[PDB]
């Protein structure tokens, strides 16, 4: 690890200054006690300068992240599939560093705005550094990498004024989308839950882009990479993600940082789908387009290995800031594909990093260091590191004995092209006929969600849409969306005021897919790191009993517990006034706080009816929640929360209450709360 | 005209090139063939990206979060009787201006409502150079050494490993910075405060903190203040309001300024000082050159110079707001510096940190930086060169361009000078002044010039960030700086933590009090203009429609910005319930025809369960004036638990009769009886 | 490492301190701030060449171009998370650096220059006195050199009065070069006394001759030539100076052809006497001239010079070199030849050789 030297222990020691010499850094030197600061203090200047100096630029996209490390291994020895090092061995393990994102706020915003979100990973392989840049959605929104500052400025604020942050919610955008088709499937799958997803653990991982496996003979095949979450998949609702933007823009980091420092760390099956070069055209849609998928029905998943994440960074900045993801980042066995998104990404990578670094030397950030020996004739650069020992940096030399040597196909296990790749025709500015279906997989992703997940994402549209303020940009918002579903466009153009076009069935159809839905997707696997709010009171001797016998049961199977009282004391973890319900994913009364959820109480140490607003949040997000102790009917009437409802529990018997409640913190969400369009 | 039309490109009409003028496409990629790679050879491609790959500069370092306009400072007289400063040497002289108001601790992309200090830069563009006030909202400043800037910094950030939280002090380091570096008491005081969370930038004041030197033409020198009194009236969020509004809307204060310019409500402030002697120093029982004191308005009355009014919105805002790179060493004939200790560092930050952000030296070239006078001298060359230097012998002193520029000083060319009275005596030192010792008195006079309530606030505030502190030490010493402002503080701040405050220490307890610091005790707002109203009505009832429109009508005469909310778009509604929330109004008005809506059995899939409802709710627990027009009022407020008869509470049949009252709501602001006081 | 080193006055270390002189008290501004025009960012500390070999414990962060992984998650001062360090150093704990105590100021604060430093004239005057009158004439030579490629006749005649000012001598001599007349004396400044060690002329001889460079002028035309070369290699390399054997063409033994000599490369300049045809009044090989040239170049700059074998005037005629010229060599015993030449070595330039006002 170049992690490992580089790391610096300030537990002991005197301070000094970067070159070693003994300092002070608390008081100016002045001309007198209330004298004017002199020119002469170094010791200011070298502190003020640094701290002057601290920033680089955000990322131009995915600036809001957060990494870890960990570990892949892999399943098995993959050598009849590609060459990559990296599986060709059961058991091989390889370290990784993985960033998460969303794509559109700058640093600072929210975790919980509405986005598509980022999933970077970097192998450190005995062959090289090998990333796979991917995202939570597996389509994008444009066919051409060229188009991609046209996408970005349109979702990104109005350049006037900059608002607004972290968000599609205006004009721009939507006329964007509305003007450039391809965006639809991509669009989709951000206004459903994919969108607010309920944590980094709890999204899937997708490389978007067919890629290639390579032989060591040359032969290729077309790939996608799935990585599939082993903690399942989750949504926020979007009125909650709202409140938790304000309440912890730091939610999806604080979470995964939490999970790694619990024992939980995520883990994902790092899969592909694979097909012959032969099925590029085969499935009625263009592998080389990547607004599309491959339906898991077409081409079955095959598990390669696992990911896990499993250690937290020493220094953020240093580490996650600093991570200079590439696609350039290939190893032999992987090639690229002709998609002309990934292909102008290859250059926008490389470029980058000198904006975010300030020099070509990047590569020399511990982070961005691999674990095997570097050998070339790059040299010389501002920030230049290392010490190079051979005075003849040209090839071909004899004053060398020509070292380094090239690497191909034939030697040192070099990277090489897939040899079967061709090029023909004119030198051309076209788009491939091939990808002109904008519009059959936005409804095939739509059709595959439940009934509640459907008018979930007519809700996001409906909510986006309203706060377009040109009724030139809704009319052609709807004209796109109704290509895709008459009854999308009909029930989003109620909530603007305006009439849907007339039904357009060229694109319409029935077909469903597996492995796209959130709600349907069933319990979660696992309920470990899930969190319990408990209500309670300093009030009642009881309702701390209650609450700590609750606490053991819960904390037994893995959950964050957190007793919410008046105060702070022996067993309570938060004030009410810090609570809310966005911090829980269920709610627990004990029946001995009763008195807290009057519509008259009052007290200087939380805002007016904060008890009840948690219980309440709660209930209205779909969460389970309910009251412990035997007096359960009194709360559950103040919230006006049904005592017979999925999702409500009512028990005298903690033992009970805690089975019971279990099985709804694993079906995580209770629909039946939402009502649907008719 | 803008100030910098000069400078305008307009793109209305023509067709795409390059930068060098070249006709280009951009939407398609050069390929080898209609479905092959993307050629090197395509410049059109490499140039737009390579553009967009470097369109992000580093963040200030602080007061990253931020938003600017354009406008003109007008003189009151001619103060050529106290400075020589050129931009105030006649009656209504005008002078351009920029002004950049921020956060300090968030990054570019985090919520405006966050609780924090909040800055307010001034540049006067004037006829003898550029001219920057570098304030804040806050009269006085964290530490008393600008030396110690990266320690707060470091403590109030996210920690470090991590990078949490985002835009707040609520948490461990802030805390154990303040608690161990008592200068810190009197600013923390003021942003636990209401002025942590103003209504808005029109809203607050601005300060220029240090106390400087006004000097004249004979060169004899007073001590100043400056003094931005808001003519729109002080006010403040309350902390749970600006919870939700950070998710809500995290562009609010830069939408309110906006849009205020935008309806020819542009802000306006007095631009004000208290002028004193040099003798008077160490006259008021503190030292003037301490950053952390005020001379209090009893001892020094302000006096009005001129008026800042801010009219004109910024046309892109990277190249305006985000590249405005200000520095109190932008100074003029007129004015000088003192020898606090903290300005004194200030002048070397202010001019590196432009390395860091513009990445070369030519910085003053943007267009915002520019002065509007004629520049004279030797600088040269560095990155990014805009100039075409004719005098090719720059050096001073030359024969061979026969002495020019000419050097100017006291005596000759209208130079800046050094205040002639300035000296320094003693010993070269790095220590402290004892004069600078008592860091407790003045953030005693603080608390007790606050209102009740508004002591009550603050005590919540503390109560709300140091329950989140993990540390059991960092807690007690909090409680032990605490203690020694204000037992009575410290006692009510314990009881929410759960320790018991330290024993009364009185050395620096007393019961004086100032006036102009309390935001409760300002009285109604001066102007309600701008101020906003959200009518909740239905299109269940085409009676709801039409009091929601003669409601306008009265309102939108009096300069109110008023928001019609119903369950759907349509003629004269602006905004669905599904986007709506309290903390988008000032107040809150529900027509007796949508009563209906305000039901426990209310239910659409057009917006959340109870919306309407909540709405209400949480602007009548939140203070705001809040109504039923229409005289059947008795279903809504007793839905809502809110009493017909409370102040703030309006039930009117007549709509004039609802204006008249609801209006005088509206400039009380907040109706604190609605707050419980320990 | 050569072109990356940061160098700093600011890098000083406990027990040196600065003074009040303005040249230096700037330039501690000016080290730091430059070395973010050079690095392109703040880290420049973190460069191998620029890294001290001690432990480096401060709390400075982040940066483009962070190279360290800080472990403290504190970094501020005063803390109890990191439980208080790093500690503070100064004159009383941890060896830190302290300023001078007894430094003061005391005044105005002024930009007005201490007229303790008006006398510009006497220094340059005591430096002037202190060389020899051959290396005075080389430092009127340079200001002849330059001042006659001043186009502006003010600028020439205002240098002048400078000049005058620290010596009528030297303003007279200079004039007389550009065509000027030299102003009156103005001898306010002039002064007779002198100072040790700022003369290079007045220096004696070099303590050491290791490392001076001697070209050795032979043929391919003459093997005896080549043999004469060798036995003066081997003499003159047992004493550390570098030889260079220089002919027509290279071979075994032959360094250099003539084309690619020249004088400059030399401290002194032998020529074997069987190589004595090839200094008469042409070859593909080299330019016109090029043997006897690389000699009277290395004789007018003042080199020691001479022949070794014993036959000398056929050499030292075509040259216009005398025989008995001091820094002049003629022998035929090869030891004999270099005993001598090395005092001319360590002598370095034979002054002698050049005119005087
Ligand atoms: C032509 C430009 C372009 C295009 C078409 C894309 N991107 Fe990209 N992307 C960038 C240009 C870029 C960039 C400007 O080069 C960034 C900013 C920071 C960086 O390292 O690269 C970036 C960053 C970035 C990151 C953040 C990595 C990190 O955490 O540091 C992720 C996850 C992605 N992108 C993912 C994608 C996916 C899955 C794409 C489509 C399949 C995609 N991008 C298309
Ligand atoms: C020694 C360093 C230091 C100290 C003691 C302070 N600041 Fe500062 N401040 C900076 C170093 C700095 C900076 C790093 O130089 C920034 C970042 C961006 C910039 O141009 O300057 C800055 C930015 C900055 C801005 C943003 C200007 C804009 O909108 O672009 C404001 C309003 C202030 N500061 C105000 C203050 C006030 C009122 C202070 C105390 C009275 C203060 N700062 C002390
Ligand atoms: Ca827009
Ligand atoms: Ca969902
Ligand atoms: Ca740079
Ligand atoms: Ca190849
Ligand atoms: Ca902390
Ligand atoms: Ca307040």
């Amino acid at each position: 690890s170049p992690l490992a030297a580089y790391e610096v222990d300030d537990s002991t020691g005197y301070l000094t200054s970067d070159v070693g010499g003994p300092i002070q850094d608390q008081t100016s030197l002045k001309a007198g006690i209330r004298g004017p600061t002199l020119l002469e203090d170094f010791m200011f200047r070298q502190k003020i300068q640094h701290f002057d100096h601290e920033r680089v630029p955000e990322r131009a996209v995915h600036a809001r992240g957060a990494g870890a490390h960990g570990t892949f291994t892999s399943y098995a020895d993959w050598s009849n599939i590609t060459a990559a090092s990296f599986l060709n061995a059961t058991g091989k393990q390889t370290p990784v560093f993985v960033r998460f994102s969303t794509v559109a706020g700058s640093r600072g915003s929210a975790d919980t705005a509405r986005d598509v979100h980022g999933f970077a990973t970097r192998f450190y392989t005995d062959e090289g550094n090998f990333d796979i840049v991917g995202n939570n959605i597996p389509v994008f929104f444009i066919q051409d990498a060229i188009q991609f500052p046209d996408l970005i400025h349109s979702v990104k604020p109005r350049p006037d004024n900059e608002i607004p942050q972290a968000a599609a919610a205006h004009d721009s955008a939507w006329d964007f989308f509305s003007q450039q088709p391809s965006t639809m499937h991509t669009l989709f799958w951000a206004m459903s839950g994919h969108g607010i997803p309920r944590s980094y653990r709890h999204m899937d991982g997708f490389g978007v882009h067919t890629f290639r496996f390579v032989k060591d003979d040359g032969s290729s095949k077309l790939i996608k990479w799935h990585f599939k979450s082993r903690q399942g998949k989750a949504s926020l609702v979007w009125e909650e993600a709202q409140v938790l933007s304000g309440k912890n823009a730091d939610f999806h980091r604080q979470d995964l940082w939490d999970a790694i420092e619990s024992g939980n760390g995520p883990e994902w099956d790092v899969c592909v789908q694979i097909v012959d070069e032969s099925q590029a055209q085969a499935f009625g849609f263009d592998l080389l387009d990547p607004t599309k998928i491959i339906p898991e029905e077409y081409a079955p998943l095959t598990k390669l290995g696992l990911l896990k994440l499993d250690r937290n960074p020493t220094n953020y900045f240093a580490e996650t800031e600093q991570v200079m993801f590439q696609p350039g980042h290939i190893v032999r066995g992987i090639d690229f594909t002709e998609d002309p998104l990934l292909q102008g990404r290859l250059f926008s990578y490389l470029d980058t990093q000198l904006n975010r670094n300030g020099g070509p030397n990047f590569e020399q950030l511990p982070i961005n260091m691999p674990r095997v020996p570097i050998h070339n004739n790059n040299r010389d650069g501002a920030g230049q590191m290392f010490i190079h020992r051979n005075k003849y940096p040209y090839t071909p030399n004899t004053l060398n004995s020509g070292y380094p040597r090239q690497a191909n196909q034939n030697a040192g296990r070099g990277f090489f092209t897939a040899p079967g790749r061709t090029a023909s025709g004119a030198l051309v500015r076209e788009v491939s006929p091939t990808f002109n279906d904008h519009w059959s997989q936005p409804r095939l992703f739509f059709n595959s969600l439940t009934p509640v997940e459907q008018q979930f994402l007519v809700n996001a549209m409906r909510f986006e849409i309203s706060l377009v303020k040109s009724e030139e940009v809704k009319k052609n918002v709807l004209t796109q969306l109704n290509r895709v579903s008459h009854d999308v466009a009909v029930r989003v153009a109620a909530a603007i005021g305006l009439g849907a076009p007339d039904a357009d069935d060229t694109y319409y159809h029935n077909n469903k897919t597996a492995g796209v839905s959130i709600v349907g997707s069933g319990p979660l696997p696992t309920i470990k790191t899930l969190r319990v709010g408990i209500l309670a009171t300093t009030s009642e001797s009881s309702a701390l009993d209650q609450a700590a016998q609750l606490r053991t049961r819960l904390e037994k199977d893995g959950l964050v517990v957190t007793v919410v009282a008046e105060t702070l004391r022996e067993g309570v973890d938060q004030t009410y006034s810090t609570a809310d319900a966005t911090g829980f994913d269920g709610v627990v009364v004990v029946d001995g706080a009763a008195a807290l959820f009057a519509s008259t109480a009052s007290s200087p140490l939380f805002p007016t009816g904060r008890p009840l607003q948690i219980f309440v949040d709660a209930y209205r997000w779909g969460k389970p929640v309910g009251v412990c102790g035997g007096k359960s009917s009194e709360v559950l009437d103040a919230a006006d929360v049904p005592e017979d409802g999925d999702g409500v529990y009512s028990e005298e018997s903690v033992d009970m209450f805690v089975e019971e409640f279990e099985k709804g913190l694993a079906t995580f969400r209770f629909t039946d709360r939402f009502a649907l369009d008719s």
